[PDB]
C-alpha cells in the first residue's frame, strides 16, 4: 500500500469526463477539471491539461500522467503551507499519506482548515484527532472515505485499505 494505490482506491479511474461527489467535472483518477457547470469549460481545461484536442476522453496512460502530477502537487503544496508543513513533518510515512490524500481531495485550504484536528495529530493524540476530524462537512458528505482516512490517522496502519 502507498499514496498512489490508496488514492487510486479512493478516486477510482474513469477515462471520460464525469462529475465528482460535489458535482464537478473531473476525469482520470480524481483529476478535477473545473468547478464550472459548463461542460465546454471542463473540456477546454482537459485539453490544456493533456496538451491535445481531446473530445473529453483520455487514455489510461494520460490519466496516470495527470495523477502523478496531482499527487506531486499535493505534496508540494503541503510543504509550502505553513499551516500544514509542520504537521506533515511531525508524522510517520503512513499518516503523511493520509494527509496527502485529504489535501488531494479537499485542497490545501480546506485541509489547513482542520486546525484543531491537525493540532491533535501534531500532539500525537490519535483518538482525539480521530473524533475531531469527524466533526466536519468533509466527513458528513463522504463518510465512507473519511472513515478510512481517519482510521489511518488514528492507527498509522493501512488496514482500512486492506481488501479494496
Ligand atoms: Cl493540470
Ligand atoms: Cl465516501
Ligand atoms: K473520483
Amino acid at each position: 500500500m502507498n499514496i498512489f494505490e490508496m488514492l487510486r482506491i479512493d478516486e477510482g479511474l474513469r477515462l471520460k469526463i464525469y462529475k465528482d461527489t460535489e458535482g464537478y467535472y473531473t476525469i482520470g483518477i480524481g483529476h478535477l477539471l473545473t468547478k464550472s457547470p459548463s461542460l465546454n469549460a471542463a473540456k477546454s481545461e482537459l485539453d490544456k491539461a493533456i496538451g491535445r484536442n481531446t473530445n473529453g476522453v483520455i487514455t489510461k496512460d494520460e490519466a496516470e500522467k495527470l495523477f502523478n502530477q496531482d499527487v506531486d502537487a499535493a505534496v508540494r503544496g503541503i510543504l509550502r503551507n505553513a499551516k500544514l508543513k509542520p504537521i506533515y513533518d511531525s508524522l510517520d510515512a503512513v499518516r503523511r499519506a493520509a494527509l496527502v490524500n485529504l489535501v488531494f481531495q479537499i485542497g490545501e485550504t480546506g485541509a489547513a482548515g482542520f486546525t484543531n484536528s491537525l493540532r491533535y495529530l501534531q500532539q500525537k493524540r490519535w483518538d482525539e484527532a480521530a473524533v475531531n476530524f469527524a466533526k466536519s462537512r468533509w466527513y458528513n458528505q463522504t463518510p465512507n472515505r473519511a472513515k478510512r482516512i481517519i482510521t489511518v490517522f488514528r492507527t498509522g496502519t493501512w488496514d482500512a485499505y486492506k481488501n479494496l
